[PDB]
C-alpha cells in the first residue's frame, strides 16, 4: 500500500551522490566557483529537493516546466505539479552565468550545501505568475514575497548534493522521505495517513486524526512544518513542544512524529495537492485536506482568499493521479452532554447543546489569562502556549513620549520608572536611549519580548519605524495618532504619569 | 515624653524660608549665580537637612565642625554629632568659589533644590577620616567611597531652603519630621519606638517590634531607609512592598510606616547613634538598635568591620544625654513545639528544639525556588521577594564565546540558539553582538534581568569589564579562568552545546 | 455508586474471535494480549481458552466483574449464550452481527488490532 514517490523514483540526490561528496564539496569550496548564498525559503526549497521530497524535481525549475506548471499546474511532461519551485536570483548575479555555468549554493555564508548547473536564467512575469499560480491577490502572502522579496530572476539547473541543510535542533526528528519510509518499514506501517499542520494541535486535532486512522484502518503521521509557515505564527519550538505533548494522547503504536522543512506558500488549493505530493515522497498513502488547507485567510475587504473546500476539491479531483487517497476533514463541533465532537452536519443546535472555541477566543484567552476548557485542548497543551505566549500581566511594552511633549522628557522619564516600580510583579523597566542608532531600535522588540518595560525619551525618524515593530509599543503625543493621547503638550509630570499608568493597566499589564 | 529636635529646636528650613522661595528661586536659576549638580549621597543628605531631620544642622559641615566630629563625634558646640555630613566637591569647582560665595544647588541639573552660602572650603585628610570615623579598614563601604567617590574639597556653609528634592514614588510616605511629628499628635501618640532597616522584615522582626512596643508601653514606627543601603541590595520598591504588607501584620492602631531618605555610610558604630538623633528628630522617644547595627559585615580576611554589639554599646553610652531610651534587639530562634521566637539565652538548646533560617539559606531557597516555612516570612512577603528576586529557572544569563575557540562563532551562536529554543520555559533568547560598544555593553545586564538568554559571538576589551557585569556571565573558553572550561580549541560544535546546556542545566537555568 | 460501577477505564471487556476468521487465533491472541498489556492502567489481561467448557465459561462474566481483559480464541457453542452473559462481550467476525466487523477473515493481524484496539478506545476501555 505504501505509494511510490511521484514520478515513480525518489530523487533522493543525497544518496545518489554519496560518492562524489568530496569531489563536489572541494569544487564548492574553491576560490574559482561562483558563489550564491541560498535565502531562507530557497534553503527550505533545496533541502526537500536534495531530499527527494520534492520527487521528481532533481533542481530547480527551469523556464520550460516553470511556465508548464503556472499555466497547466504539470511539469513539462505532464507530471501533476502545483508549485513553482524555483531559484529567485537578482540582475547583477544574473550576469555573471550563462548555460552550463557551475554555481556553488551556501548556507548562512559558509555551508556548502550543493552544486548546481545552469540551464536557464529568464526573468519571469510575476504579474501572470502571481495571477494563475496565487489568485492574483495583491495581499496574499504569496504575491507579496513574489513582488517584495523574491529576486527577478530566475536560475533553473540541476543539483549535486553535498549535504542537506545544517539543523541543530530537533535531530532525528527531521526524518528525510528515505528514513521516515524506512521507519514505517520498521513498524510494519503498510497505510499511513498523514496530516499537515502549521498550528499547535488541540482535542479536535486528535480526535479527527484518530477517527482516520480508524476509518483508513492506517496509521498516523503527524507532519508539521517546521521551515516556514505563515508569516508571524507561533515559532516552530513552541508548535513542536506541543506535538511532542499530544503524540502521547493517542493510542500506543499509533501515530508518529516527524518534521517538515517546508516552507508553505500559503498557496491553499494548489498547495494542497502539492502537500498530497510531497507526503506520498515521504511514505503516505492517506493525506487530510483540511478546510481552507494553507489558506491565509481573508484581505483587507473581508474577503477569502480560498473557498472553504477549494482544497478538498482540488486535491480530490486529482487523487486518482496522484495514486493517494484523500481523507478530508469536515468542521467540527463540541457536544458537552456527550462529551464528543461531531460534524456539525449531524447537529440539530436547537435541540442540542454545542461548544466552540473560535482561534480570535483562544487568542483572547492567552492575552487575558482565562481558563481555557480542558475539552477543548489538553492540559499540558495549553501550558506550553501560555508560556510561549504570556498573558498581559507577563508581557512587555514600550512607552514612547511623543515629539509634541514639551515637558523634561529627562524628568518624565524618571518620574513614569520610579512609578512602575512601585507596582513589581517581576518586570523589568529601563529608560531606553537609542539616539536613532539601528543597533539600538533593533533590540526594542528584543525587550518587550523579555517582558520589559521601556520608557523610550523621543521618537525616532520615520525612515526607521520598519526596524522598531509594532508590537506592544504604545505612543503618548497630543497627535490624535498617538495611543495615550494628552489634552495639552504642557500638562503636569504627574498628569501625564497617571494617564499613563492608567492605560496600561486599562491594557491588563498592571494588575492589582 | 515625645522627644524635643536634637538641639532644642527643630531645624525645618523648608518651614523657615517659606516667605522666601519665590525669591531664591529666582537666584538659583538666575545666569550669574554658580551652580552645582548635587550627588545622589549628597541628594539624601540635603533632604535631611532641609528637612530638619539632621537637626541641628542647617547645612554642611565646614572645618571646625568637621574636625570636631571626626575625633570626639561631636560639632564644635559639644552637641552629639558622629557622622560627618559635607559637600563634597572637585578641585576645579573649588577654585570657583570663596567664602561668601552663594551657589545653587540642583538635583538632575534642572531642579533647583536650595541657595548654599559658603563659609568654609578645605581639602580634609581623607586618610584620618577614614580612620576615626569608620575605623579605617580600606574595604570599608565607607572608606571605599570616601576616596573613590566623594570630591576631595568639603565645601562648608549655611543652606537656605528652595525645596526638598524631588520624588514621583511613594508620595506622602516620606513624610517630614514636622509631617510625622503631626501625625503622632494627630493620633495621640506619645511614645514611639522606630525601627530602622534597610533589608526584608519577616515574622521575627514582627514579633520583636510588637514586644518592644508591648515592653516600652509605645506604639511602632518602621522607618525603613529608602535613599542608599548596602551596596548592592534588594532595591527599595520591593522593600516598601514588603513593609507595606508586614505593617498589616500588626494589631490595628499599632503601627505606622514612614519611608526615610537617608544614605547610610554603613558605619555600624557611630551610625547607630546618628540614626538614634535622626529618629529623634522625627519624634521618636525609642528606638531600637539590633545586633552588628548599621554594619557592612565581613572584609576580605573574612574579619568583622564592628562588634556585634559596639552598636548596641555605643548608643546605650549617650542614650541620658541624647534623651531617648535605647530598644536592644537580642539574637533570637524558633520553637517549633511551641510556635515563638524566643532569645538565645534562655533556650535549653540541648532540651529544646529550635529552627532559625540563615540570610545565606534564605539567599539559596529563592535561588533554588524551594519552600520558606510560614513561621519565618509571611506568605504575601515570600510572594513579593520571589518575583522580586526569581529562581535560577526564571533567570537570565550570557554565554561569552571566548577568545580561545577557533570554531565558527556564527555557527556556534546558531546552534546554541536554536538547541535553547527547545527547551521552552518562558526565557526569550537573543544572540547579542555588542561590537565593543559601550551603549551595547551596558544593556547586557538589562537584559540578564529581564530573564533572557543572551550567545556573545565574542569578548569585550579588559578596558570596559567594569561596563558590564559579572551576574550569571559565563565565559566559554579553553583558558582555566573560564566558567565552561573546554579541553580544546576547535571542539566539534555539538560537543560544545552539550557542555554548556548540562552546564546551564547543572546551575539551575534550566529544567526537565 | 463509584465503586460498585466503574467507568469503562476500570471495566472488564471480552473479545471473543468470530468463526469466520481465518487468521492465526494463537498469533492473534498473542498480539492483541501484547498490545493491551502497552498502555496498562491497572487492568489484568489474559488469552481465555475455554475448550467449550461450562465450568470455564461460567467464569467469563466473573472476570469482566473483576475489570478483567479477556481475548477469547473461539466462540462456544449456542446452546451455552445462556451460561456466559453478554455485558461487555464484543465479537469480533464478518458477520454483520459482529461487535467488531472485518471487510475480510484473512486481514493482517496488525489490521485486525487496530480495529480492535480502536473500538475499545472508542468505547471507553482505554484512555489516552
Ligand atoms: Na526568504
Amino acid at each position: 500500500h505504501m505509494p511510490a514517490p511521484h514520478g515513480g523514483i525518489l530523487q533522493d540526490l543525497i544518496a545518489r551522490d554519496a560518492l562524489k561528496k568530496n569531489e563536489l564539496l572541494s569544487e564548492a569550496q574553491s576560490s574559482d566557483i561562483l558563489v550564491w548564498n541560498l535565502t531562507p525559503r530557497q534553503l527550505c526549497d533545496i533541502e526537500l529537493i536534495l531530499n527527494g521530497g520534492f520527487s521528481p524535481l532533481t533542481g530547480f525549475l527551469n523556464e520550460n516546466d516553470y511556465s508548464s506548471v503556472v499555466t497547466d499546474s504539470r511539469l513539462a511532461d505532464g507530471t501533476l505539479w502545483t508549485i513553482p519551485i524555483t531559484l529567485d536570483v537578482d540582475e547583477a548575479f544574473a550576469n555573471q552565468i550563462k548555460p552550463d555555468t557551475r554555481i556553488a549554493l551556501f548556507q548562512d555564508d559558509e555551508i556548502p550545501i550543493a552544486i548546481l548547473t545552469v540551464q536557464d536564467v529568464y526573468k519571469p512575469n510575476k504579474t501572470i505568475e502571481a495571477e494563475k499560480v496565487f489568485r492574483g491577490d495583491p495581499e496574499h502572502p504569496a504575491i507579496s514575497y513574489l513582488f517584495n522579496v523574491a529576486g527577478d530572476y530566475y536560475v533553473g539547473g540541476s543539483l549535486e548534493a553535498i549535504q542537506l541543510p545544517q539543523h541543530y535542533d530537533y535531530p532525528g526528528l527531521r526524518k528525510t522521505p528515505a528514513q521516515l519510509r524506512l521507519e514505517f518499514q520498521s513498524r510494519q506501517w503498510d497505510r499511513v495517513v498523514a496530516f499537515q499542520t502549521r498550528n499547535p494541535m488541540h482535542r479536535a486535532h486528535r480526535e479527527l486524526t484518530v477517527r482516520a486512522a480508524r476509518e483508513a484502518n492506517a496509521k498516523v503521521l503527524i507532519h508539521p512544518v517546521v521551515g516556514l509557515t505563515k508569516p508571524g505564527d507561533i515559532d516552530h519550538h513552541t508548535r513542536v513542544r506541543v506535538y511532542q505533548e499530544i503524540i502521547k494522547r493517542y493510542p500506543n503504536g499509533i501515530a508518529f512524529l516527524s518534521l517538515l522543512p517546508l516552507a508553505m506558500r500559503m498557496s491553499g488549493d494548489r498547495e494542497a495537492v502539492w502537500h498530497a505530493i510531497i507526503r506520498k515522497n515521504y511514505g503516505a498513502s492517506h493525506f487530510i485536506v483540511g478546510r481552507d488547507h494553507a489558506g491565509p485567510g481573508k484581505n483587507s475587504k473581508g474577503v477569502d482568499f480560498y473557498g472553504p473546500y477549494d482544497a478538498q476539491e482540488l486535491v480530490e479531483s486529482y487523487k486518482h493521479e496522484l495514486d493517494i487517497e484523500v481523507v478530508p476533514f469536515r468542521m467540527v463541533t463540541y457536544l458537552p452532554d456527550e462529551d464528543r465532537y461531531a460534524p456539525i452536519d449531524q447537529i440539530d443546535t436547537t435541540k442540542t447543546r454545542t461548544l466552540n472555541i473560535s482561534g480570535t477566543e483562544l487568542r483572547r484567552r492567552l492575552r487575558v489569562g482565562g481558563e481555557i476548557p480542558e475539552w477543548f485542548s489538553y492540559p499540558e497543551v495549553v501550558k506550553i502556549l501560555r508560556e510561549s505566549n504570556p498573558p498581559r500581566p507577563k508581557q512587555g511594552f514600550s512607552i514612547v513620549l511623543g515629539n509634541s511633549l514639551t515637558v523634561s522628557r529627562e524628568q518624565l522619564s524618571i518620574a513614569l520608572l520610579s512609578t512602575f516600580l512601585q507596582f513589581g510583579g517581576g518586570r523589568y523597566y529601563k529608560i531606553f536611549e537609542h539616539n536613532n542608532k539601528t543597533e539600538l531600535l533593533s533590540l526594542i522588540q528584543d525587550f518587550i519580548g523579555s517582558g520589559s518595560g521601556l520608557i523610550i525619551p523621543n521618537q525616532w525618524e520615520d525612515d526607521k519605524d520598519s526596524v522598531v515593530g509594532k508590537q506592544n509599543v504604545y505612543l503618548l503625543d497630543t497627535s490624535s495618532s498617538a495611543d495615550i493621547q494628552l489634552e495639552s503638550a504642557d500638562e503636569p509630570i504627574s498628569h501625564i504619569v497617571q494617564k499613563v499608568v492608567l492605560f496600561l493597566e486599562d491594557n491588563g499589564f498592571f494588575v492589582f
